[PDB]
């Protein structure tokens, strides 16, 4: 059996997220490839597997990925993890697969968790088509313009975002689409306290100033209901 | 405990794609909603649920969503699973969640299969903003037209297609697009015969009338690298 590479989505906070084919992939594989091998091995420690870690992130991809790609065609078959959820999504995943594309190594990606579209089915908003999106930019000045070119965009929306940012994301939200655009909050999914806020951009900008604000969050926005 | 409704994915066709919490979760309800009990009914059978079912799909929704309302206000547990992977991304679905947040009753959605993003992070297709589509029209007019709608985008777009439609439905999205438009289609995704297909909308078109044409495909298309 030649090398193939496995794709392996990981729990978003609650350990029984965890697919059946994840922990027999996971077992069965010779190396895992991992954001952080200290979390991750927390992850297969209560799962009981055994394989070896390897450390693959943003800092490591040019050292790493002709290190994967080695013992891929020599015949070892390897996956990749992410922190939490679906891996390679994130750049140095992407770039792994792209290297595997042109070495021609398999790459086989098992389903699993995704937060943006797990909160999206229970939004309310409508879900299909939708636009995943992820983080808004880091500069101030990058975000307001990059919400403004997204106000036609007539499809639902997914952003994410840190809590210590939540607030001033919401009003630019507010400031680029309107007030009065609809919006989800989904705080600490698979989680104890798991909870979506439902409510305009306006009343939940509100919110975030007044609330102790933890944990990432997804952040979805009805679309545009007249562009152009 | 309240009445909750459960949104449970389950396998895309392969049945380890089912994860721990799934199997607890469509254990523990008191009911599951399902599109299709003679399909469902096999699933259950394999992880040993015996969890009556009750069907629900969109022959049934104006009967069924009042039903499922009034357990739901009695503090039922239910659970709703579609044929394949993600549910509430459909109509009868998303329409069930509505009511439940009109009636205040809590929407959990768990983590699971769904066949565009995992095809998505093996494509080679920058997989981060991404829009994800579905079907295409199914009237041949409406089609050709939402396709020259979307040439503009610039990100990644999935969308799904069924066997007998995807020679068609290539040459349109080369005929919209243009023959040198990137694009991936994702044939028998989870199961013994996985398989990525990478090149040009021209060339995956031409491929589409030689072969013989079986299962759903994902149909991955990059976006336009110069739009407007």
């Amino acid at each position: 059996t030649g090398g193939h590479l496995y794709l392996v989505p990981t729990p978003i906070g609650n350990l029984d997220d965890m697919t059946f084919r994840a922990v027999k992939t996971l077992t069965a594989v010779d190396l895992i490839a991992a954001e952080d091998t200290r979390n991750t091995q927390k992850l297969l420690n209560h799962f009981e597997i055994t394989t070896k870690q390897i450390s693959f992130h943003e800092h490591n991809t040019q050292e790493r990925i002709p290190q994967l790609i080695a013992k891929l065609k020599q015949g070892m078959q390897i996956a990749q993890v992410s922190d939490a959820g679906m891996p390679s999504i994130s750049d140095p995943g992407h770039e792994l697969v792209n290297a595997c594309i042109d070495a021609h190594i398999p790459v086989v990606p098992l389903p699993g968790a995704n937060a943006g579209l797990t909160a999206l089915i229970a939004s309310g908003l409508a879900p299909q088509p939708f636009y995943f999106y992820g983080f808004l930019d880091r500069k101030p000045k990058d975000r307001k313009a990059e919400i403004a070119g997204l106000a036609q965009r007539p499809e639902t929306l997914i952003f994410y975002e840190a809590p210590h940012r939540l607030k001033k994301t919401l009003q630019n939200l507010a400031a680029g689409f309107g007030d009065e655009r609809p919006a989800v909050l989904c705080r600490e999914l698979t989680k104890r306290y798991e909870e979506f806020l439902r409510g305009s951009l306006a009343e939940l900008a509100n919110w975030a100033a007044t609330d102790t604000v933890r944990g990432e969050f997804v952040v979805l926005v009805g679309g545009n209901p007249a562009p152009t």
